[PDB]
C-alpha cells in the first residue's frame, strides 16, 4: 500500500495513482516574485464559530480532526470560491527535523510542517461526490515555523499519546480551529490536487503567506505517533510530507501586493 517510506513513497505513487503525472498536482513551490496580484481576488471568509468538531483518528498517515459536516456549521467562502465550503477535517503534514515538513514550499523555503483545513463545496451533497470535481475542495494550507507555542495547538497536542497507533481514534468535541489561524488572511491561490493518493485534481488551494510559530516541543509530539497499528514494529510518523510538482500550465495569484 502507499505510504512515505523508499519502497512506497511519493516516487512510487504513480504506478497505482497514474494522476500523479497528471496537469495539476499538488503540492508546488510558490515563486513569490513570479505570483501575480490579482486585485479582483475577494478577501476570504472564514466562518468558524459554530464549528462542531467530533474526534481525532491516526489513520495510519498522519491523524485528521474530524467535524460534524452534516450543517454550514463551519465554512470558507469568497476569495477564489464561488459558493459555500464546509469544513470536513484537518490535519498536518510534519519532518523529521525542523528544516522540513512543509508540502508548498515560498521561494524553496521548507517550513517545519502545512496544516490543511480541508472543506468541501456543498453544491455537491457530500464529500466524496466533492472529490470527484474539479471544484470540490478548497484547502486552506497554513505553514508552520518552530518558535514560539500556539496556545491553540495544544488540546491537539495533547490527545496525541491517546491514538499513537493507525487506526486509533479518541473524541474531540469542542474544539475551536480559530486558534490554529494566523493574523492576516493575506494568501496564494492556484488550482491543484489532493497531496495523498488518490491525488484527485479536485482542490482550490488557498495557502497563507503568514506561518503560525509552533514550539519545539508540540512538533516533537507529532514526531511520536506512529505508522504502524499497535503490536506492529515502531515506525515513527514523520516526513509524511510529498515533495513539490511541477506547475505546467499554472499561474499563481496573490491576494495582497
Ligand atoms: S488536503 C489532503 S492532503 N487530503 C484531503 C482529505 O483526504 C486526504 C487528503
Ligand atoms: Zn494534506
Amino acid at each position: 500500500h502507499w505510504g512515505y517510506g523508499k519502497h512506497n513513497g511519493p516516487e512510487h505513487w504513480h504506478k497505482d495513482f497514474p494522476i500523479a503525472k497528471g496537469e495539476r498536482q499538488s503540492p508546488v513551490d510558490i515563486d513569490t516574485h513570479t505570483a501575480k496580484y490579482d486585485p479582483s481576488l475577494k478577501p476570504l471568509s472564514v466562518s468558524y464559530d459554530q464549528a462542531t468538531s467530533l474526534r481525532i483518528l491516526n489513520n495510519g498517515h498522519a491523524f485528521n480532526v474530524e467535524f460534524d459536516d452534516s450543517q454550514d456549521k463551519a465554512v470558507l467562502k469568497g476569495g477564489p470560491l464561488d459558493g459555500t465550503y464546509r469544513l470536513i477535517q484537518f490535519h498536518f503534514h510534519w519532518g523529521s527535523l525542523d528544516g522540513q515538513g512543509s508540502e508548498h514550499t515560498v521561494d524553496k523555503k521548507k517550513y517545519a510542517a502545512e496544516l490543511h483545513l480541508v472543506h468541501w463545496n456543498t453544491k455537491y451533497g457530500d464529500f466524496g461526490k466533492a472529490v470527484q470535481q474539479p471544484d470540490g475542495l478548497a484547502v486552506l494550507g497554513i505553514f508552520l515555523k518552530v518558535g514560539s507555542a500556539k496556545p491553540g495547538l495544544q488540546k491537539v497536542v495533547d490527545v496525541l499519546d491517546s491514538i499513537k497507533t493507525k487506526g486509533k481514534s479518541a473524541d474531540f468535541t469542542n474544539f475551536d480551529p480559530r486558534g490554529l489561524l494566523p493574523e492576516s488572511l493575506d494568501y496564494w491561490t492556484y488550482p491543484g490536487s489532493l497531496t495523498t493518493p488518490p491525488l484527485l485534481e479536485c482542490v482550490t488551494w488557498i495557502v497563507l503567506k503568514e506561518p503560525i510559530s509552533v514550539s519545539s516541543e508540540q512538533v516533537l509530539k507529532f514526531r511520536k505517533l506512529n505508522f504502524n497499528g499497535e503490536g506492529e514494529p515502531e515506525e515513527l510518523m514523520v516526513d509524511n510530507w510529498r515533495p513539490a510538482q511541477p506547475l505546467k500550465n499554472r499561474q499563481i495569484k496573490a491576494s495582497f501586493k
